[PDB]
């Protein structure tokens, strides 16, 4: 439960896992003025109601 991963500030997407290890991408439409802009951050994927936990 909650994907756990980092984004990289360079275009922002939050890498994490759908399936169980598939490295997919994603932005961070949850804080648009909060969203990733860091490298390697910490970032978690909550596909339960769509919504990453970017830095």
């Amino acid at each position: 439960a909650k994907y756990t991963g980092k984004c990289t500030k360079s275009k922002n997407e939050c890498k994490y896992k759908n399936d169980a290890g598939k490295d997919t991408f994603i932005k961070c439409p949850k804080f648009d003025n909060k969203k990733c802009t860091k490298d390697n951050n910490k970032c978690t994927v909550d596909t339960y109601n769509n919504a990453v936990d970017c830095d």
